[PDB]
């Protein structure tokens, strides 16, 4: 995350960690057995970790479970990102409490203007790179479909959309990618991709959460 803040410890219970040895992507916990994150951030032996704040150091509210399946979306092109969506399936259930909590799915798609929380370890510099020890916070809107489509002719699908400031400045970033896009309390998007971090009319592209909430209780119900 590039101009943003500190969250303050725990105050993100659905953001996650996922860890191959070292900390690659973000996810959000959608209840106690299911994350969701970005199908671009798909590898195997992936470990989740919840509860964290500073994730080199053990704090003492972590919960630490490996995965035993991932399931990338169907149709997802990892050419175009085009469905970056992915589930990840933990071991064991996590203990939900008030440091490790799950954020609710979208019954209808955000809007417009809508104020959002984007939140990772991200990279937090625009240009050169400084990875956080602990996690970041965004506040950022959603841009209309057509300043996202003229921000990237050609490339905008009806499953993406962009949120962030056309100015530059404040963006998520490398490290980010499948990490949570929280509007009025429901998990509306996935950080996908962007033309480098923070660059001016280059504002974050985002996986569109509504489109595929059948899809998520579908396979969730299944496996
Ligand atoms: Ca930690």
């Amino acid at each position: 995350i590039v101009g943003g803040y500190t969250c303050g410890a725990n105050t993100v219970p659905y953001q996650v960690s996922l860890n191959s040895g070292y900390h690659f992507c973000g996810g959000s916990l959608i209840n106690s057995q299911w994350v969701v994150s970005a199908a671009h951030c798909y590898k195997s032996g992936i470990q989740v970790r919840l509860g964290e704040d500073n994730i080199n150091v053990v704090e003492g509210n972590e919960q630490f479970i490996s995965a035993s399946k991932s399931i990338v979306h169907p149709s997802y092109n990892s050419n175009t990102l085009n469905n970056d969506i992915m589930l990840i399936k933990l071991k064991s259930a996590a203990s939900l409490n008030s440091r490790v909590a799950s954020i609710s799915l979208p019954t209808s798609c955000a809007s417009a203007g809508t104020q959002c929380l984007i939140s990772g370890w991200g990279n937090t510099k625009s240009s050169g790179t400084s990875y956080p020890d602990v996690l970041k916070c965004l506040k950022a809107p959603i841009l209309s479909d057509s300043s996202c489509k003229s921000a990237y002719p050609g490339q905008i699908t009806s499953n993406m959309f962009c949120a962030g400031y056309l100015e530059g400045g404040k963006d998520s970033c490398q490290g980010d990618s499948g990490g949570p896009v929280v509007c009025s309390g429901k998990l509306q998007g996935i950080v996908s991709w962007g033309s480098g971090c923070a660059q001016k009319n280059k504002p974050g592209v985002y996986t569109k959460v509504c489109n595929y909430v059948s899809w998520i209780k579908q396979t969730i119900a299944s496996n």
